[PDB]
């Protein structure tokens, strides 16, 4: 079923007026829709394109007739505009392209990794599994260390004489760190741009750099660069300098802002993965996902009343690896604490299992939308882990229009404040002030952006969410339903956004590479981290005790 037909709208809001002309224009759009609806073709794109039309054309009628008593046939037209985007995203199926993306870029790639990415191998060899690497960008890592490094070393060289006095505490230190971080992180892209370095290979612009400020020999850099080279092809890797992924002069720009000048690489990767599956479609995954365990495997297993369905997942792939060893070396300490029983039951559903594909679920030939873009949920949120989409999809270009536009007002605003500023702290305070007094609509928009350049140094700031993260997903989303384009305050529910999401059946989240990575630099970390850094950088050891 589809929209309603041009003759049941007219009797729906038959008056005993004459039809008005803005009235006459959504009843030739709307017939038109139907007629695009019943073609051999049927192209998504198409019949969106018409349902924008048929949006806009009410959206005029009921500003002009505020009061018509067409109104309230229109308004349900309108509202079953957004209806009926859901159904064409969902029923215009079309073969997705066999590719299965994972991206690694600033340095060389865990072996854990390589396992995790040959189950997604083994299982799907209908599919080209593909590692995304950055060639010029094996030392990107080393340098942001470096950095870190020498600015712990420095401010805790400053201030050794106060560490324990009462003023000084973790967040004085991650304060006056962060003026240092902002200066290095100056200091290199100064050298990026002087004499020729620009039109140099970067890497080795920054292999020089790290030989001259930082103290590394060119022995141990070259090694691990090509260490890191010699895994990266023996595992079928494809370089993003070599396959023309860095087109759009644009998108280069801002994947080598947040790579040369934040050193935040999960926003550089937010980037990279948007283009490869833009440019060739099919699923990408963080390299940590593990495919999904077939339902009926553990289904007759009572999971204990105090577990979490996420440790409860925990424990099945514990069991799998500890009876099939497809991945060797996986923990087995959540398996280890379970009754003996339980224990033997798990046991014996995988051992009975004789295929790693019987249980696993593969991927096989998926269907999709050109319009649609699908994406992961975790603890019932959004999350970029895992996008499924064809090449130059509707979604995705919205996605790349959000990444655009917010880059464009983020970095409007950096610049200015860069000028004006002396130091980092008014820098931050100018970056706000102009984005307040120019973007007065977006308050929103502001509050989630305001911690750009903190954002990776600094406790309790992840700015980079609502720039390159799942924050532009929800925009665009929105952007889709409601026929908006580079929207900044997104008004969509959980529910809409639950028409996007990547099948559960397909993915398995809980692994033990997911649960290490998954952290938060929130206030007592920090104060952790900061409390072992007294200690490895001075001898001195904090109190516990504030002395009156």
């Amino acid at each position: 079923m589809g929209l309603m037909s041009k003759e049941q709208l007219i009797i729906l809001a038959k008056n005993s007026s004459p039809k008005e002309g803005e009235y006459k224009k959504i009843l030739e759009l709307l017939d038109e829709y139907n007629l695009l609806n019943n073609s051999v073709e049927k192209n998504s794109i198409d019949l969106y394109l018409k349902l924008n039309e048929l949006s806009k054309s009410i959206d005029i009628y009921l500003k002009k007739y505020k009061n018509s008593k067409r109104n309230n046939a229109l308004y349900q037209l309108k509202s079953d505009l957004t209806k009926e985007v859901i159904e064409i995203k969902d029923t215009n199926l079309k073969p997705l392209e066999k590719n299965i993306h994972f991206v690694w870029v600033g340095g060389m790639i865990n072996n854990i990794s390589i396992d995790y990415i040959n189950q997604w191998k083994d299982i799907n060899s209908d599919y080209e599994t593909i590692i995304w690497y950055d060639s010029e960008a094996l030392l990107v890592n080393i340098l942001k260390k470096a950095i870190i490094d020498s600015s712990n070393k420095e401010v805790l060289t400053k201030y050794e004489s106060v560490l324990n006095d009462n003023s000084f505490d973790s967040n004085k230190f991650y304060r006056e760190r962060m003026e240092v971080i902002f200066r290095k992180q100056k200091e290199f892209n100064n050298y990026y741009n002087t004499n020729d370095n620009y039109t140099k290979s970067l890497n080795d612009v920054i292999k020089v750099y790290l030989i001259e400020k930082y103290l590394k020999t060119d022995e141990e850099l070259e090694k691990y660069i090509n260490e890191s080279k010699e895994v990266f092809k023996a595992n079928g890797a494809k370089d993003i300098r070599e396959y023309d992924i860095l087109d759009d002069v644009e998108l280069k720009s801002i994947y080598e802002q947040e790579l040369l000048m934040r050193f935040n690489l999960a926003s550089a990767s937010d980037i990279i993965r948007v283009i490869v599956l833009n440019k060739l479609g099919g699923i990408y995954l963080d390299v940590d996902v593990l495919p999904g365990i077939k339902k009926h495997i553990f289904k007759d297993i009572n999971k204990p009343t105090n577990i979490s369905e996420n440790k409860w997942q925990m424990i099945q792939l514990e069991t799998i690896m500890k009876y099939k060893q497809y991945i060797k070396g996986y923990t087995e300490n959540s398996f280890k604490n379970l009754p003996s029983d339980l224990q033997e039951m798990l046991q014996e559903k995988v051992v009975e299992k004789n295929l790693k594909s019987d249980i696993f679920q593969r991927l096989g030939d998926i269907f999709i939308s050109e319009l649609d873009t699908k994406i992961a949920f975790m603890f019932g949120k959004i999350a970029n882990q895992v996008l499924i989409s064809k090449k130059n999809s509707y979604s995705l270009n919205l996605i790349i229009n959000q990444i655009k536009n917010r880059y464009n007002i983020i970095n409007k605003c950096l610049s200015s404040a860069i000028e004006k500023g002396s130091n980092f702290n008014n820098t931050v305070d100018i970056f706000i002030q102009q984005l307040n007094e120019f973007y007065v609509n977006e308050g929103f928009f502001v509050s989630k952006v305001m911690g750009y350049l903190g954002d990776g140094y600094m406790p309790d700031m992840r700015a980079t969410l609502n720039i390159s993260g799942p924050g532009i997903y929800t925009a665009a989303y929105y952007d889709l339903l409601y026929f908006n384009e580079r929207s900044l305050n997104p008004q969509i529910l959980q529910e809409d956004l639950k028409y996007f999401e990547v099948p559960q059946a397909l993915i398995s989240q809980q692994t033990e590479q997911e649960i290490n990575s998954s952290w938060t630099f929130n206030q007592v970390k920090s104060q952790i981290e900061y409390k072992k850094l007294v200690e490895k950088y001075t001898n001195k050891s904090l109190s516990l005790e504030h002395h009156h």
